[PDB]
Order: structure tokens, then C-alpha cells, then sequence
């Protein structure tokens, strides 16, 4: 009679911790979402399979408004489990179901598991040089997101690193890309005119982490933008002013201009 | 001629991922380091009796002066896997060890598991909230550092969370503890009277991350100073204004005080 919040990790069934799975394999009953994020290299036949349960999936709506009647009722009498890529509380709203949760007299628990937050530490920049973070939303309709732009623009001034999460809308199988999201950032620079984000901006793209070849690229945006980066998911990162070892790590590794070896300290 | 990095996650034995776990099985050979930090709820031997591997253990002068003659070596003609606690390539150093390997004509992987960066979410703080990070260190002799004290300055200053790790001397096995964090930032602030650091300040406390009991701790640190939060690793976090829903969640899971509903929000 408790609920586990049980992450699923980056790329495909096996980024669970061995901790998510034996636990996950004890539970009456499995919940599990796929739209806050995409584990490219998996099917939900796969996780069932490693898991050896039924997973219903379920929908935005139905953990935003009816989380409390269709999974914490069962929590009651049993052992349940709610699976999330990622880890499940790292860029969503997952956390507050744990309030839910409690107001219900339902314990809960949470079973961490490689998220794309600590991942950017492949690309060679120092995780503890990261800033406020952001994400690249997709304009809808009139309405034309901005925020982002101003997050890359203060962390810069403070020689810190972006990270941009980029855009999805799952139930439509929308994944923004690297390139989609330096388009839209483009066209904010545009709009704005702050020498924020421009052809010159140096940037890093990280595809697919979590996979064994994940696609690393660093480089300038006019030699980027069009570069085919692989299938999604896609981040977008904006560094700040590099150190040494980080410049030659995106050289070596992401095959960045070596002329980023000067720094402009 | 293959090396494998894997992340052996936040707590104990299990926390390695499914994915990390087979890998490690198969590999001819597993290096490991606990210099970053250490897996408090677990030793060596059940990491051992888990993989089914014997592991050698580097001392931190035996990775940063001497992994191109101890590891990569044996990664020419076999299958390496080299353990480090958390998610590989957090540790600031860590990623240029790709770069040796490169070097040396060894193929390298990454194999991710769950890191503290990630794992505060569980603090029910937004991730994307999270601003630069730093380390609170022992001062010693002569020397007085503070820099971590300017980091906090900068994150709160523009409503961003500051992550503290806290000193650790891993041979010794000796922790700085929250309790010890405070004391040294409260000493700080009376030295830059910033107004950065007072018994005023709310804070959070982290203690054991990734195992299922672990210690959430809000509150403000006249209330806090003096607090048990158990046993180490402690994980120190100076939030910047919250979002009513952050607070909400330190008061119902986290035991935070009423108050900050309406003084920190
Ligand atoms: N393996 C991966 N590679 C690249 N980007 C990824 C990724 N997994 C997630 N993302 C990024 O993050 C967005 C989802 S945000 C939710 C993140 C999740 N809780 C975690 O812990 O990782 C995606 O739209 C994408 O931009």
C-alpha cells in the first residue's frame, strides 16, 4: 500500500537502476507516462517485457487532473508504480503529485535514474559552469515564446552555460530538433537584437544520450543550423566562456572548429 | 579496445543501471574510485559480489597522473570498465580522461547512472531554477576561501537555487556536515556582511539521496543550525525565491515551517 515514482532513465529500458527494477517487478500495479519525455531507443513492449507486468500508459490529462482517481486509489490496498523517462521529478511537475500523494494517506517513494540534467556532462563542459536552465517552447498560433532567449543572455553575461531542453508535444509525435530550436532563436535574436544568439554563436548539440553513440557536436550556428544531428530526443546547449580543457574536450570529442582552442579569457 | 565509464549512482550497490551492470559483467577487467566521493550505503565487497567482478581501486593521484599507464593500457586488448560514484563525468576532471584515451586509441562509452544534480529534484525545487554550483570548503592555515559565499550571492540574486556540496576528505572518510556548512557560511557573512547568509536564510538539507529513506530537510537556519539530519553524505541548498508550489511541497514532505508560504514566496 504504497506508490513508487520509478525513473526509466535516457535512452532505452536498461537506463533503470537495478533498484527501479526489482521494485518495479514486486508491484501489483505499474502506471507510466510518455509525453514528458522520449526514450528513443525502447517500446513500451520492451519495458513490460524487462519488467514483467502490464504498464498502462497514461495521458497529460490524466496524471494532471485525474492522477488522485485513477492511480492513489489503488496505492491504498497495494504496491504501484508510476514510470517516467528521465528521472521522474527532473524538468516536470511530477513533484507535486508527491502532495497529492500524501493528502491522500498514501506514502510515497522515489527511485532516481540517469536524467538529460546530469547527461550534459558528456559534451566536456563543467556541469558546475551551468546556469539557470530553459526550455524552447514551439509558437502556437500568435502567441511566440521568448523567455529562453533572455535566460541564454543573462547566464552568458555571467560567462555561465545554457542548458535549453527543447520542445515536445507526444501525442502528436513532435520532437523538436536542435536545428528547429536554433531557428526560433534566430528569429528572437531578430526581434530582439541583443547579440545573444547569432551566426556566430558557438553552441552544442547532445542527441540521444543515454544510447552508446549519442550524436556530440560542437560548432558555430551557420555551420550547424542544417547539420543532420540524428533522431530525437535533442537538446541544445549554450556555453559561456570556456576553460581551457573544455574547449579542447569539444574539439577532440565533438569535433568542434579547433579554433575554439582560443579562448578569450 | 574498448573503455567503459559507468556510473555506479547515488547510494548504494543498486543504484548502478541495468544497462551499467551487464556491461560491467562482461568487461575483463573494473577499475573503481570512491576519491570524489564515497557510496555511503554500501562497501566495496557488495559492490564486488554484485558484478561478479574482483575491483581495483584508484587513489585520485593514480587517475589524474596516471590513467594512461594503469587503465587504458589494458583497455587495448579488453574490455574496461572504470566506476565512478554517481553519474561519470560529473567530477569536473573527468571528462579530459576521454580525451587521454582518445589518445591512446581506445574507444570510449559512456554509461550513465543517477547524479546528485539530478536527484534534488526530489527537494520539490524546479530543476531549471538551479544556478551556478559550488563547493563549501574547509578553511585551513592561513587560507579563507569564500568564493562559494559569492556563488550563493549571484544564483539568489537572481531568484536561482545555489547546490552545495559539501567539503569531503574521501581517504579519511571524514564528511563536512550540513550542521558544519552553516556555521563556516554564517561565519562568511559576518565577514562580507553581504546579507547573503543569516540565521534568517532559508535553506534545504539533503541527506542519503537514492536511498529509499532519505532525510528532506527546509527551515531556517536558526531552527536548522543545530538540526540531526543523520548520517552523510549532506547535500547543502540555499534557494532563491520560491515558486508557491516549491514551497508547498518543502512544507508538506520536506517539514519546512508555514511561515515560508508567505516570507519566501
Ligand atoms: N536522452 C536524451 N538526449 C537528449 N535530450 C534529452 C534526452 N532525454 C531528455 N532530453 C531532453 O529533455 C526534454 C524532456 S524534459 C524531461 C526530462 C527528464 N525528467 C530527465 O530527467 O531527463 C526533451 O524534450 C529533450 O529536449
Amino acid at each position: 500500500m504504497v506508490l513508487y515514482f520509478i525513473g526509466l532513465g535516457l535512452y532505452d529500458e536498461r537506463d533503470i537502476t537495478v533498484k527501479g527494477l526489482m521494485i518495479a517487478k514486486k508491484c501489483d500495479y505499474v502506471f507510466a507516462e510518455f509525453y514528458t519525455s522520449l526514450m528513443a531507443g525502447t517500446t513500451l513492449g520492451r519495458i513490460q517485457k524487462l519488467i514483467g507486468k502490464e504498464i498502462r500508459v497514461l495521458s497529460r490529462e490524466d496524471v494532471e487532473l485525474n492522477f488522485e482517481n485513477i492511480v492513489l486509489p489503488l496505492a491504498k490496498e497495494n504496491d504501484v508504480a508510476f514510470l517516467t523517462p528521465g528521472d521522474p521529478l527532473v524538468a516536470t511537475t511530477h513533484a507535486e503529485l508527491r502532495i497529492r500523494a500524501k493528502r491522500a494517506g498514501v506514502e510515497s517513494y522515489v527511485i532516481h535514474a540517469p536524467s538529460i540534467y546530469s547527461a550534459v556532462g558528456i559534451t566536456g563542459l563543467h556541469i558546475y559552469k551551468f546556469g539557470k536552465s530553459a526550455t524552447v517552447a514551439y509558437p502556437e498560433g500568435n502567441w511566440f515564446p521568448t523567455s529562453y532567449y533572455d535566460v541564454i543572455k543573462e547566464n552568458a553575461e555571467r560567462g555561465l552555460h545554457t542548458l535549453l531542453f527543447l520542445d515536445i508535444k507526444a501525442e502528436k509525435r513532435m520532437y523538436m530538433t536542435a536545428n528547429e530550436a536554433m531557428e526560433l532563436l534566430l528569429k528572437v535574436e531578430d526581434m530582439k537584437k541583443g547579440g545573444v544568439f547569432t551566426d556566430d554563436t558557438l553552441v552544442v548539440v547532445l542527441a540521444r544520450a543515454g544510447s552508446l553513440n549519442p550524436t556530440i557536436r560542437a560548432g558555430y550556428v551557420k555551420d550547424l543550423i542544417r547539420e543532420d544531428f540524428g533522431d530525437p530526443p535533442h537538446i541544445l546547449i549554450v556555453p559561456g566562456k570556456l576553460h581551457i580543457v573544455e574547449a579542447e574536450y569539444l574539439v577532440e570529442i565533438a569535433g568542434a572548429p579547433r579554433e575554439i582552442l582560443r579562448v578569450n579569457v
